[PDB]
């Protein structure tokens, strides 16, 4: 109720499904933006992880995910991320489903990356299905791992193989519990992400040494299964690692009564595999799907990877999605034309294997009846938002528009509604986006081009030149006359008087990634805060030219400032470690916000019922508490609207936080991978 998202629907990449094969939980794992629980009760996907604070945003990453086949309440992540918290690696262990976890820090030890080339490979994290003190940790440049009291400590078990050129280094290990010693599996199969050199291996005797087995290292393995029945290894491989690499590959069976390898590659197609499923009741019923291939036309209407099923062990195949099959968008239109590919991870539902779940860069598909002619594939995200999300404005008395990376982003009427379209036409990503404050139909967005919008979002025409380069800030003034735009990676802002008709330079040259803002009550005033030189730059002649304030504000804050509603000369700046200020004269003095010691980023909204300031947002620390604050009195107090459960990694790529003009409480962050996130703090109930 509190804490949500502004409904998109995935739109990342989820890298791995894990079920457990007892129990019928389901669980997933992405690359950027935690794991999931599926709440098949209420049929939505559950966030994990949206407690990592701002020091824990590298846990977002989730390498590998593993449950105890004895005790299907314990839960394993294996997460990190190389670029956050300097690599901070942590074994996640819970007891509860993940409801709750232990941190048990191994950076020192090995370290991990949820957003690596070959994240969608797997499991290489496992536990001993006889053994529930006993866990395996393959990792991508540390070698084979154990723990001997339930992933508390861990010591290395294996050596011989540590690092690859892919980095990708053991990227399974499956347990075969037949062979037993003291209550210790000893029987292990292993995969290395690697060609060339050995790379798919059995140990005999708990670990300690390990036998090369693989029939063809031309190939490396993606992922791989052992039958319920302990008969039958099947395995993914490809030329690379995936997801996004990978020309060509196998799927092999290995019966391991008498160690045979059989190549069961879908009529021979030699595509590049990734995801495998055994049914847990049947040894002979399999399904796999490709990874990096993209000659399959989904629908009719799309193109991806394939899907292969077989009732006998591989033998021969049915394709179970291909033009034939449908889309089912579960009431998100804007997937439409979309489809499943770097498909690394499939899996057959346990509790009915009828049903059947597989990954994509956009999220993950379920067919809920894989025996039929013609499939049906659902867009089943629920609960699931994964975006990085750029901008985004609201308007008053209008929609909510976003712009996100990848999937473009969206005009809302509703927030909680999902949409039919995004934005088009749109490269990549939006990055930017400004509406008119007295012309609130007038809206602006950068991709690799500026579009211009006269329907408040609706519609879209190009501009007819975007000078510089895409993908930059931007603001129009508050009578829709004037644009001004910085592009990406460049210095230089500059204005338009006719829809990027011809541009000029502001004279403003030395700010890179500049964040221009537009006065929202005098239609001829511009604001530029630099973090390189600290200034406040101030234009009074609609762009033309700017000067800077009689007193900077200071050094290495955000770049995105805020000007406030019906406050002309009021900007609010966050500092980073400089705290937070905000003058009400264009600069001329500044007001040091007391007991605010850090900002990373500020954002006005609504005001509250009897107040007569608009109620202003931070991400940001307050008498030493991390998290998100409202004010209602222009900063004189603060209330904490977050809490420890819903910190999401911190406000990430995007690096904003703002708040809605129609809805009191009503606050946006965005993030490092679960989308636009919102916290309605209002809590008047
Ligand atoms: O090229 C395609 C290829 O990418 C591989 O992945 C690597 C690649 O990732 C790019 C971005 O991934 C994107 O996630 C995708 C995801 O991979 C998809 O599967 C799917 O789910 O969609 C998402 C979204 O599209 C991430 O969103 C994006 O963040 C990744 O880019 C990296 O971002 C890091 C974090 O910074 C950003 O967010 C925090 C903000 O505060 C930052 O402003 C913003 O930069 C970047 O790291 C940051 O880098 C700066 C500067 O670093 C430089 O200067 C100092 C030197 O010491 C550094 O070495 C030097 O790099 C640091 O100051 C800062 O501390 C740090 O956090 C990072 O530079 C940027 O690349 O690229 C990074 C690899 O790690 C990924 O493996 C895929 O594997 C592959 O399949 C394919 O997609
Ligand atoms: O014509 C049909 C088909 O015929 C095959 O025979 C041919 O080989 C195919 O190329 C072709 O399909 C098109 O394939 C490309 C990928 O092509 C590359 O790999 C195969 C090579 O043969 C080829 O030479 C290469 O050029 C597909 O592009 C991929 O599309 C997905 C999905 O894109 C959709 O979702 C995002 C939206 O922005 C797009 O408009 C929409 O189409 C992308 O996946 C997303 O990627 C980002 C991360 O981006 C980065 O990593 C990969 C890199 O290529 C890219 O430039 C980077 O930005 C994630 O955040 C998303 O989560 C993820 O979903 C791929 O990045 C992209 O390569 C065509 O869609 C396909 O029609
Ligand atoms: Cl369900
Ligand atoms: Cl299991
Ligand atoms: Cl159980
Ligand atoms: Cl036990
Ligand atoms: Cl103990
Ligand atoms: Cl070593
Ligand atoms: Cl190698
Ligand atoms: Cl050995
Ligand atoms: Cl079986
Ligand atoms: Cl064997
Ligand atoms: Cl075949
Ligand atoms: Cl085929
Ligand atoms: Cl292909
Ligand atoms: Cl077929
Ligand atoms: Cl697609
Ligand atoms: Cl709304
Ligand atoms: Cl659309
Ligand atoms: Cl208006
Ligand atoms: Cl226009
Ligand atoms: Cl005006
Ligand atoms: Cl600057
Ligand atoms: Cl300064
Ligand atoms: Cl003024
Ligand atoms: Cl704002
Ligand atoms: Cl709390
Ligand atoms: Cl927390
Ligand atoms: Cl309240």
């Amino acid at each position: 109720q509190t804490f949500g998202n502004v409904a998109l629907g995935g739109g990342g990449f989820v890298s791995g499904i894990i079920s457990h094969k007892t129990s019928g939980d389901v669980y997933c794992r992405t690359d950027v933006g935690g794991a999931y629980r599926w709440d098949a009760v209420n049929s939505k996907w559950i966030p994990l992880l949206d407690w990592t604070s701002e020091n824990e945003t590298t846990y977002q990453g989730v390498e590998a995910l593993a449950l105890d086949p004895q005790n299907a309440n314990n839960l394993y992540l294996l997460a990190g991320t190389a670029y956050f918290n300097g690599g901070k690696t942590a074994i996640l262990k819970s007891t509860d489903k993940g409801n709750t976890f232990t941190e048990v820090i191994v950076t020192s030890q090995f370290t991990a990356h949820g957003n690596r080339l070959g994240r969608a490979n797997g499991e290489r994290l496992a536990v001993d299905p006889n053994n529930s003190s006993i866990l395996f940790c393959g990792t991508g440049a540390n070698g084979l791992w154990k723990s001997t009291n339930g992933g508390l400590t861990w010591t290395l078990a294996w050596n011989g193989v540590t690092t690859t050129s892919n980095g990708n280094g053991i990227c399974f290990v499956v347990f075969d519990p037949s062979s037993v010693s003291g209550g210790v599996t000893q029987t292990i199969y292993i995969g290395v992400s690697r060609t060339g050199a050995n790379n798919i291996y059995k140990s005999t005797d708990g670990g300690s040494t390990f036998t090369a087995i693989q029939p063809d290292n031309s190939f490396m393995p993606h992922r791989a299964v052992l039958s319920s029945d302990n008969s039958t290894l099947y395995v993914a491989m490809a030329d690379g690692e995936g997801p996004s690499n990978g020309g060509s590959g196998r799927v092999y069976k290995l019966v391991t009564a008498t160690g045979t390898w059989t190549n069961i590659t879908p009529n021979g197609n030699n595509f590049p595999y990734g995801g495998v499923s055994v049914d847990p009741s049947n040894t002979n019923r399999i399904i796999v799907s490709t990874e990096n291939a993209w000659s399959n036309n989904q629908f009719g209407a799309t193109w991806g990877d394939f899907v292969f099923f077989s009732a006998n062990g591989g033998n021969t195949w049915t394709q179970k999605l291909s033009s034939t099959s449908t889309l089912n968008t579960n009431g998100i239109g804007w997937i439409a034309g979309r489809g499943i590919h770097w498909a690394g991870s499939i899996d057959f539902d346990p509790l009915n294997t009828a049903r059947v779940r597989v990954i994509s860069g956009n999220g993950i598909f379920t067919c809920d009846d894989i025996n039929a002619s013609a499939t049906s594939w659902k867009f089943d995200v629920k609960g699931m938002e994964e975006t990085v999300v750029l901008d985004a404005i609201s308007i008053p008395g209008g929609s909510f528009i976003s712009a996100v990376g990848d999937q473009f982003g969206a005009v809302y009427s509703n927030v909680y509604a999902y949409p039919a379209k995004v934005h088009t036409p749109t490269v990549t990503s939006n990055n930017g986006i400004a509406y008119a404050a007295n012309n609130v139909s007038k809206v602006v967005r950068a991709t690799d081009q500026l579009y211009y919008s006269t329907d408040q979002g609706a519609t879209w025409t190009a501009a007819a030149s975007t000078i510089g380069g895409g993908y930059g800030k931007i603001a129009l003034s508050a009578d829709g006359n004037t644009t001004l735009y910085c592009p990406s990676g460049q210095s230089t802002t500059y204005y338009s008087t006719d829809n990027g008709g011809s541009w000029t330079s502001t004279g403003v040259t030395t700010v890179q990634d500049a964040c221009p803002i537009a006065d929202y009550v005098n239609t001829n005033k511009f604001y530029i805060y630099s973090p390189t030189s600290g200034q406040l730059l101030v234009s009074t002649n609609k762009g033309v030219s700017f000067t800077a304030s009689a007193v900077n504000p200071g050094q290495w804050g955000s770049g995105r400032a805020r000007a406030v509603p019906d406050n002309e000369g009021s900007v609010w700046v966050a500092l980073n470690g400089g705290g937070l200020k905000y003058t009400t004269n264009n600069g001329t003095s500044w007001t040091t916000v007391p007991n605010v010691s850090y900002c990373g980023a500020v954002g006005i909204g609504k005001a509250a019922t009897g107040a007569t300031y608009p109620a202003v947002y931070i991400w940001g620390t307050v008498s030493g508490v991390r998290g998100m604050f409202r004010s209602t009195d222009q900063g004189a107090s603060w209330i904490r609207i977050n809490d420890d459960a819903h910190e999401w990694g911190g406000p990430g790529n995007g690096n904003f936080v703002m708040g809605d003009m129609n809805v009191f409480g009503r606050v946006y962050m965005s993030t490092v991978g679960r989308g636009l996130v919102t916290i309605e703090s209002d809590l008047s109930a």
